[PDB]
């Protein structure tokens, strides 16, 4: 070295004689032969050249490496609202998988299904569903790369079906529209298209670029032609995740065995997670203890779209939290501790101006509220207690305040009956049932506990709750009963007998009943009005005088008078 042959520089790059010629005759460098010399600047551009052109040999090997990409997953999942035969889209394709026999092939609930056909596999969601909205976006994770539409020929694009779209959209997907119920007499698939066309939805059929396909969730009609056409659209954009990459997926619920300890519902959605391996999810890390699938078997390994129960974390990780890989336990503690930093920080941010802004209060309970009743919430699902807030918010009508404490997603729990008690509160539930322990605590302490169907039947009694006493009860039940006390047979009066309230007034421009010890004596209205001072034409708080009782005879102080009418007098 220092100097330099051509010959020499082509055997130290490991270029031919030729080949680092037709390099300097690219650059336009004026040469005499192989032997000849190079100048500094021109040894040098060629070095520095070499390393755009490289880097692009390399940008063009990951973006082709990353082309032969592997069997995949492409999740999905359907949405809308609750009690909106959504469930029954799920429950037919969750038995189309399957067209076979019992089963043998135990079909246990992971979060999902696989639904493999002759090409590959295509993951459909299966959990609330609904989402409820249970987070309205994460906003987010992508749990699933395609998504699978229903319209419903019984009910059509109710808002929620809108929104739905609006995440498979905004979550990066071409969409997949399927329309149930062809098989039932009020089918009318072009209605949907129709729908479909005026919010952009353009099918094929009229030139534009949104798959449709007329299926029945019942028969096993259309479900076939559903499946290659998904297999087709994965094609066609191109949806593929890669198997060696940095692992990732989603947890889809979190809960307990006896024999097993600590568990929760995975997704794997990139990559291999095994028997032994240290993990993360949000705050929460573990090892893998154990892995159990739907099928209840004990797992070894679950590759890419397995759902599993895992045994590893210290803390119990929330529904759609994400899932992630970390090198080290280092990794799985900084992580978790600047999250923790970062949501504890903000969480001290958000206390101020906040026992104002809202201004109800802090959630109202010290107002003097005129007909008071609160809550707590206990739903299962994220999206019905979203709903809940989103429809209850705005339902605050008759005096009362919503005061909506602290909530989570899941089951019953004791931590309910200990917050219920210390704030005097009801606790609501959806689509869960309180567990085993939990309702005999509950319902042998006094806390007015619900189930319900439908969101719509929980905010219809939350209105009981709005029961403010004295006008929401609307009986006519006595505006009042006067015992009687004398009589003026005064040959300057009339027949005006003394009486002492017991309820509300006694008025001259009101009806009169008369109640014996053991009968009813006469009813009508009030005539006359005397006292032993003045003729006076109302009486007030609890006084005495002299009423007039249409046509009576049993006179001088036979008995109590009971008056009537409404909150008026």
């Amino acid at each position: 070295m220092a100097k330099v042959r051509i010959y020499q520089l082509a055997k130290e790059l490991g270029m031919e004689t030729q080949e680092l010629l037709e390099l300097l005759d690219q650059m336009g460098v004026a040469y005499k032969s192989h032997a000849s010399t190079l100048e500094e600047k021109d040894a040098e551009a060629v070095r520095e050249l070499v390393k755009e052109q490289r880097g692009l040999q390399e940008k063009l090997a990951e973006e082709e490496r990353r082309k032969s990409l592997p069997r995949r997953p492409p999740v999905v999942v359907i949405m809308g609202h609750v009690d909106h035969g959504k469930t029954t889209l799920l429950d037919y394709l969750r038995k189309s998988r399957i067209a076979e026999k019992e089963a043998g092939g135990i079909t246990q609930h992971v979060g999902a299904f696989e639904v493999k056909t002759p090409q590959g596999t295509v993951v459909f969601i299966d959990t609330p569903g609904h989402e409820a909205f249970t987070t309205i976006r994460q906003r987010g994770a992508k749990v699933a790369d395609i998504a699978v539409i229903v319209i419903a020929a019984d009910d059509g694009i109710m808002p929620q079906t809108e929104e739905a779209i609006a995440h498979a959209k905004a979550a990066g997907a071409k969409l997949i529209f399927a329309i149930n119920k062809i098989d039932l007499p009020q089918a009318d698939p072009e209605k949907v298209k129709r729908q479909l066309m005026e919010r952009g939805f353009v099918p094929e059929e009229y030139g534009g670029d949104a798959i449709v396909i007329p299926i029945s969730a019942k028969t096993g009609q259309g479900v076939q032609d559903l499946l290659e056409m998904i297999l087709l659209l994965a094609e066609l954009e191109d949806y593929r995740a890669d198997p060696n990459a940095e692992p990732r997926g989603v947890i889809l619920e979190s809960k307990l065995d006896k024999q097993a300890g600590i568990i929760a519902n995975m997704l794997v959605q990139e990559g291999t997670f095994r028997v032994g391996d240290y993990v993360v999810a949000g705050e929460a890390y573990g090892r893998i203890r154990a892995m159990m699938d739907a099928d209840g078997n004990q797992r070894k390994e679950a590759g890419p779209g397995s759902a599993v129960q895992v045994l590893g974390f210290q803390e119990l990780p929330h529904a759609g939290d994400v899932v992630e890989w970390v090198p080290d336990l280092e990794a799985a503690k900084e992580i978790a501790e600047e999250r923790k930093e970062e949501r504890k920080a903000r969480e001290e941010e958000e206390k101020a101006r906040a026992p104002a802004t809202m201004a109800a209060l802090l959630a109202a309970m010290a107002e003097e509220g005129a007909k008071e009743l609160n809550l707590i919430l206990r739903a299962d699902t994220q999206g019905s207690l979203e709903a809940i807030q989103h429809i209850l918010a705005r339902a605050t009508t008759e005096d009362v305040k919503i005061n909506i404490l602290a909530a989570q997603v899941g089951a019953p729990t004791e931590s309910d009956v200990l917050l219920a008690q210390t704030a005097n509160a009801a606790i609501l539930a959806f689509g869960v049932n309180p567990p085993g322990s939990v309702k005999k605590k509950a319902e042998e302490k006094g806390v007015l506990l619900k189930t319900f169907r439908i969101i719509y039947d929980l905010v219809d009694e939350v209105r009981n709750m709005v029961k403010g006493a004295r006008e929401p009860q609307y009986k006519e039940e006595v505006l009042g009963q006067a015992e009687v006390r004398a009589i003026f047979r005064l040959p300057t009066g009339k027949q005006v007998a003394g009486c002492m309230v017991t309820q509300g007034r006694i008025p001259r421009n009101a009806e009169v009943r008369v109640l014996r010890d053991g009968q009813v004596i006469w009813q009508g209205r009030i005539a006359s009005l005397k006292r032993f001072k003045e003729d006076v034409r109302e009486v007030a708080q609890g006084y005495e005088c002299g009423i007039g009782l249409d046509g009576f005879d049993d006179f001088r102080e036979g008995d109590v008078i009971e008056a009537f009418q409404m909150v008026e007098v």
